[PDB]
């Protein structure tokens, strides 16, 4: 109501203002924004809080000295001599008693004591000897180190000095702690030598505003005398706020403006009464505050100039996140991840709304100055590149697609190398090369290049490429230090280099990296202060909590877009913090929680989340095989599907091609190797869910099982990867040839007798042959057959290994191998030599195993589980079956099943049985309900998962 | 390397304290290196004696035997300037000083100490080049016109001038005239130099004890007060050792002379050796040090924990940050060394624990410090070093009346007068937990105002943060409140005028530089870095498990709760912490099923305050909390009794606080719903049931949800006589409220007050209600709504009440027909009930051409009670009914795989006995248990179908 009227009054006052006062306000606001504003409030400020004046105390001194008050008024000297006459004649204790009974009072702070601190002054120099400004600072939440005496100058903890040049009363209401009289003003430079120098240092290095003074004060003229001693242009002219009832005469204005003061009169700027001081004090102060709050921005040239002044620093950076953009305009607007802007704290003009109004209409944009037109063009290009498209009120359709156009993210190691081995056009060109060297391993060269960038950019404006290079040098140093903490302590780095980085990065304080910047990289780029901190994704990891709660931007889309923004900020701006454990943990948690939340919503069918190329790259880079396995044993990835299968295929091919460039060619790069092999393992493991072309699967499989390292992927892991790949494709014959080539290579490596495949899952070359047969039963491995035909009798390792691959051979090959059969096998057909030599259990086998089972009767009444499985599968069929009853429990279970006691049937057999056998036990009469009941009793009173995957899969 | 610590051993007491102060100032960013001409000489920069001799050579013959005096050092250049001119002076300056000397290592040892400023008396560029090479930005200030235009806060202040504006005699202070009117030509440079000298630690290097600059500086320091200034740290590296009389003379003049000739035996020309000796001493002293004896283990640890004595409890995660990541204080009480490459002070300290032989050697003041440190480590739960011990007793105990729900003792503390600011700090948080946010904000502001002396500053910072969070709570409430608005608009004006432009991220950065060093762990309370480590561990452990992991989650959660509730921080009542508690406890309880989690009193209060009813239902569906016991069931019972008494005091005793209500009604509802799992005494049962059925407001718990809560209560506690009487009183109250024709049970799930009669009967089957029967015998035949109520409670009435009621109420509507099915005395289905079902079906057909019971009519048709084959002619849209009356036509794809949860034993057995529906239902249940984690479907599968 009345506040709005006061705002309109301030607006029209600013509109009807000369260029001198608006320039004074502009400089005061720019000092308040650079953190260089220092207020020099005086006695007039505290009087508005009704604090006792000094004419009252000099009146008391005159009344207690001469018996009566003054016959008129006191001059400047009589304000300093009558207290001195009282001190010299009466004494000290009476002086302090009067000071106590006049100054012990407690008065509340006036609103101007809060308007003063609302401008965020660097220091507050005060001539007041009262704790009113101390009270305002303490209530406001700003710790201003109070410096009352010279014992406080050295003991001033913080760098925010609340300097009381006249003294204070915190050490008692005595005259020795304040400057009040003669012999205390004459003796000020020899009783107060350290706050005088501190006041004269704050004044010379900052911007000074004199608030509560008249242009006749001792504490104004003594400073005007000191600046007269100074040189010309050696110091900034201090600002002076004048709030006297009468307007300033032009002669006095000229006199005090040539003396050093930039007077901002209030009686010549507002209309008020003689005794209305709080109106004048709260007029110019309100003018500065509302100017800082952007309440006086009217022209579209000032709209463009404000946004340009806040954004055009960030032109050096290749991407700025929406969170960073919010931090730019002091939380006035919320730039959302989808690109819509909403006003949050802007209490002044809508400069962003006006900017987008200029964007939509070309005719109003033409109604602008040419320089401001080009500034608008620059801002428009910036905002359309970063994704800020318009306000939410005017938001219509908007596609949220990400584009991280950095060669480091997309793989592209060969293009990265080609870019590295070139001539650097500029320093920002060398910054990309340094980050790229860090990406593909060469951390020594990356550290050296970052040092060179720092050296060349020490003396250079807009020092992002200096600051960011220092940060990435400290992070590549941390990466080297951690590399030789866990890989050592092969040999990645030399010892001369390590000593050099420890002799260079000895006391590099990353905390003080931002505070060591030249005060322009403190305001223009305060959005980059978060990079020097050790942890910077804490505002994002706790946003993942909105994902895990169970009951146009939901929680799913906003965290994925914020993940993309963090990814596009580190990869496009080439920041090495993208490889640390914090960012890897962030990506892991965010993608895992996104997939888990999608699975939770999908499983609410009791009453999604397609992932594109940029998601596949993240689950290949920042995930591990265990983490993807943890997602596999939970979320149904078979439904979360995949998109952009052409770019995922080229990603996997570039990963597969680099695999056959690091093992086929001479690639050690052991620090690059550990990261890249994790990426390759995760990518080729996650490639089960993407459809690949014939040549795509051809190159990837050929990499997987010819050029992948043996140590990282054994033959079992290679088979698991291969089977996961062959699920989705149909395994074209060009790739079955590749698997056959692997088998012939392993057979030829088995020519050397002292060789044995080491597998971690027990899954071997026989199962590669099984995969070949189970997609193509009509297949004869020709080269394997040539090995069979030209194989000697005494090459035992080849004999057994290539026996394990019998179906893949010809009939002549089979007979050449079976030239060394066994007929002494007591049961040696499936102990280690199980391939499928069974086919028909002829009496050459059947009767001989029956003789062995007679020997087993001899061993029992005075190898079995396979007899039971074999007979129940009708593989043994003879009248000699029901001879040797009374043997092991499983014999009674399988051989005489319609009389068996299934209570003795051990529960764990079904966990180690054969799946086709469980399929056969499903269809029968008695074993049907008995395995039903034993498996049900396992489901209730036991704690595993094997029994549940049999009851529900087979039977019913 | 080791010779440096040998020198450390040989250091005198006066030297070893000087290095400690210098290193401390370097770590506090208060070091300023006053470099001189003895350091640039190590680079072989042309000394002024060569140029004085050159001025002598071009003007005064050639040499001057005697090496000149200081007056002769400053007069021959002045005589040359006066007579031979200025251009010749500048020409000789250009001939000598335009050189490219390489920077000596001391230039890099100075900047390796991280000096705040560098006040050089040299006119050279070697320190500028050293800063440029190292990577330090120093705003070089050579002239007066650069003081105001200083780019950075760090100053490379060249007091004597510099040749960066040309090799001229005007830009430097070299002659006698330049040294006489120096303060007339350089006022701002002098003021800056004196301000830096007064407000920093000056470490003069490269000077002699003569050195006119040093003499003028000491003369100026003489004019200062007695102990106003700090004493500068002169580094003397002259060849001869300093005479003791000279050191006495200069030490009383201001300088703290660190000698080098009395520090290392070197030649008469090994200046680099002495400079490097002192500089390397300082640099190697930066890394911890000063901790060799047992009386220094109790001052370095007391130098990092004695601030933390005002905090009532701190986290072990915070304890890791306290000791600069030297040790990783684990949550079970072990202290794993992480980056303590120097002396093992934790090991030594825990060795001085017990072991009275070691403690007796310790000094008496160090003994009190050790007792304080031991009490601190005992209170916070730190036991000892990692490899030592291992028993590691659990059970963190949060002692706070806010956590335990003591809403009456908190009021007592609030009402009583307080004797300390920390008592008001507890009182303000107690007010905040009690809803009274206005008095909370006012008392917090009073604490900030009255924390003036308070040299710790942790009762001002925590109160400022808590006032910010209570202001956020008030603003978010009045935003959400749009009940009533409890805060007067004057209060909103006060909180939005005082607490505007107050950013919480500027509070810590702006504190005393001591408070930013000690109480550093308090800086996470502003932003969300407070939970960052614990949230990361929670996410990683949620991925992993699905000193053992389950214990790691629990102990970290209890650490976070004991940091917030015991320190009385309002950050506990915010969203992020609530989600942290909820996710951690959900992870623990889910981990229990994979195994076991005992669950204690401290768990029950956590799953009541921070969980919601929806999350409770999620945990009950997914996992099983039934077999998971709840340990201490007497402290849980007192908690539930306190909650019942609080809702009683809130509703039946008129006075209620809406801001307190909004927080407490989300916890009372959760605890009384989670009270199923705890055994409750008859007294506690009666209290919380008579507070649930009568005093819980109907806007937050209607009849149906009240009944859900009540059936949950009567599972582990049965339904005794006193609770039966309570439910009877509830039914009586409902009857006298339903005497009015405009009253109706508004239920959100469909379990009306008839179900309460069913619950009473289910545990009794013979509870004749005397008062309800008395209510029945007032039949006026116009008070229908009442007759219908007691019709729904017909089994609860007596034989006379049944006789009077059934003489008026009969079966003439579908609703009272299904009510008759529920209450009984229908059983036999005479044709009128079947055709009544058909009439309801007709009224449904009227909608069909264009709250459902067609499901239970399909149920009845499957249950072979009704047999009218015309019901198939009225096949509708509810596919339960299509399933039940036409199994073959019903496609089971549209069968929502719910509806099996709410089926009885007999009906599920009936679906078991029909081929098509049976096999389709195995398919449905199978896919349900593979995709969904609910166990009810699995129970159905192997109770009726497997």
């Amino acid at each position: 109501l009345e506040s709005k009227r006061y705002g309109e009054k301030l607006k029209e006052v600013f509109l009807m203002l000369d260029n001198n006062v608006v320039e004074c306000i502009k400089e005061i606001t720019e000092s308040s924004r650079n953190g260089k504003l220092v207020f020099f409030v005086g006695a007039g400020v505290s009087t508005l809080s009704d604090y006792p004046q000094w004419w009252r105390l000099v009146d008391k001194y005159h009344e207690e000295l001469y018996g009566s008050p003054k016959k008129g008024n006191y001059s400047s000297d009589e304000y300093l001599r009558i207290p001195q006459i009282f001190y010299n004649v009466k004494g000290e204790m009476a002086f302090d008693g009067i000071l106590k009974d006049f100054f012990q009072v407690d008065k509340p702070t006036n609103p101007i004591h809060d308007k003063i601190l609302a401008m965020n002054p660097a220091h507050v120099i005060t001539t007041n000897y009262d704790n009113l400004i101390d009270t305002a600072c303490w209530k406001r939440g700003k710790y201003f180190s109070v410096i009352s005496a010279e014992e406080d100058v050295a003991n001033a903890t913080s760098s925010r000095y609340l300097l009381k040049v006249a003294g204070d009363f915190r050490k008692g209401f005595k005259g020795e702690n304040v400057v009040l009289k003669e012999d205390d003003y004459l003796n000020y430079d020899q009783n107060y030598p350290l706050i005088s120098n501190l006041m004269k240092t704050i004044i010379a290095t900052h911007t000074i505003v004199f608030i509560g003074y008249g242009l006749g004060d001792y504490n104004i003229n003594m400073l005007l005398n000191w600046v007269r001693k100074l040189q010309k242009d050696s110091f900034h002219k201090p600002f002076f706020i004048r709030t006297d009832p009468s307007p300033i005469e032009n002669e006095t204005l000229i006199y005090y403006e040539n003396k050093g003061l930039r007077i901002i009169d209030a009686a010549s700027l507002i209309d008020s009464n003689e005794y209305d001081y709080l109106e004048r004090y709260s007029a110019v102060m309100d003018l500065l505050i509302e100017s800082q709050e952007n309440k006086f921005i009217t022209k579209d040239d000032e709209v463009i100039d404000y946004i340009y002044g806040k954004i055009s620093p960030l032109f050096a950076l290749q991407y700025i996140r929406k969170i960073d953009l919010k931090h730019v305009f002091e939380y006035d607007y919320h730039f959302e991840v989808n690109g819509t802007v909403v006003r949050h704290k802007n209490k002044g003009f809508g400069y962003m709304e006006r900017f987008f109004e200029l964007k939509e209409s070309c005719d109003e944009r033409s109604k602008l100055s040419k320089k401001q037109y080009e500034r608008f063009n620059a801002l428009f290009n910036f905002f359309e590149k970063n994704g800020v498209i318009c306000m939410a009120k005017d938001a219509g359709t908007l596609n949220t697609s990400i584009e991280i156009n950095s060669l480091a993210y997309h793989g592209k190691y060969d293009v990265m190398k080609k870019f590295i081995e070139e001539q650097s056009v500029s320093i920002e060109d060398d910054y990309k090369k340094a980050f790229f060297l860090a990406c593909l391993g060469r951390w020594e060269e990356s550290y050296d290049l970052y040092s060179n960038i720092i050296l060349n950019s020490i003396d250079e404006s807009n020092g992002c490429v200096y600051y960011l290079s220092q940060i990435n040098r400290y992070r590549i140093y941390q990466s080297i230090t951690q590399a030789v903490t866990q890989f050592n302590g092969y040999k990645p780095f030399t010892d001369e280099f390590l000593a050099r980085i420890e002799r260079e990065m000895t006391n590099f304080n990353i905390d003080d990296l931002f505070n060591g910047m030249p005060f322009e990289f403190q305001k223009k780029y305060k959005i980059l202060e978060f990079l020097s901190d050790n942890q910077f994704l804490y505002d994002d990891t706790v946003k993942l909590f909105e994902l895990t709660n169970k009951v146009g931007m939901s929680s799913d889309i906003v965290v994925l877009l914020r993940l993309y923004d963090n990814l596009r900020f580190l990869y496009e701006n080439c920041l090495w913090s993208v490889s640390f454990h914090e960012f890897h943990q962030y990506i892991r948690n965010s993608m895992s929680l996104l997939i888990e939340k999608a699975e939770y919503e999908r499983t609410r069918d009791i009453d999604g989340f397609f992932m594109e190329y940029y998601d596949f790259v993240n689950i290949s880079r920042h995930f591990k095989i265990d983490d993807i396995k943890n997602l596999e044993r939970s979320c149904s990835i078979d439904k979360i599907r995949f998109g952009e299968q052409e770019k995922i295929e080229e990603y996997l091919v570039g990963i597969a091609e680099e695999i056959t460039k690091q093992f086929s060619a001479n690639g050690m790069n052991v620090v690059f190797y550990t990261q890249f092999i994790s990426e390759a393992k995760a990518a080729l493991y996650f490639a089960k869910y993407v459809k690949l072309s014939e040549e795509g699967l051809g190159k990837i499989v050929k990499a997987l099982l010819f050029y992948f390292p043996e140590r990282d992927l054994d033959i079992g892991k290679r088979y698991v990867w291969l089977e996961r790949l062959t699920k989705c494709n149909e395994l074209p014959k060009s790739i079955i040839s590749i698997i056959d080539d692997f088998l012939v290579l392993q057979a030829e490596k088995h020519i050397d007798q002292n060789y044995s495949e080491v597998s971690s899952n027990g899954l071997y070359s026989r199962d590669y042959g099984a995969l070949i047969k189970h997609f193509e039963k009509n297949f004869i491995s020709k080269r394997l057959s040539e090995i069979t035909l030209c194989l000697t009798q005494d090459k035992q390792k080849q004999i057994d290994f290539l026996f394990k691959l019998l179906p893949l051979l010809s009939t002549n090959a089979k007979s050449h191998l079976l030239s060394f059969k066994s007929v002494e096998n007591i049961n040696d057909l499936m102990n280690g030599i199980r391939i499928g030599l069974i086919d028909e259990f002829t009496p050459e086998h059947e009767e001989l195993i029956i003789e062995y089972l007679e020997t087993r009767k001899v061993n029992y009444i005075v190898y079995m589980s396979t007899f039971g499985i074999w007979y129940f599968l009708e593989e043994i069929n003879n009248s000699k079956m029901e001879e040797f009853i009374g043997m092991d429990d499983q014999y009674d279970f399988f051989v005489d099943p319609e009389n068996f006691d299934y209570k003795k049937f051990i529960p764990s057999w079904l966990k180690n049985y054969n799946d086709k056998l469980l399929g056969k036990i499903a269809g029968n009469k008695h074993m049907k309900h008995h395995v039903i009941e034993v498996l049900k009793e396992r489901v209730k009173n036991s704690n595993d998962k094997r029994y549940l995957e049999i009851l529900m899969n087979y039977f019913i």
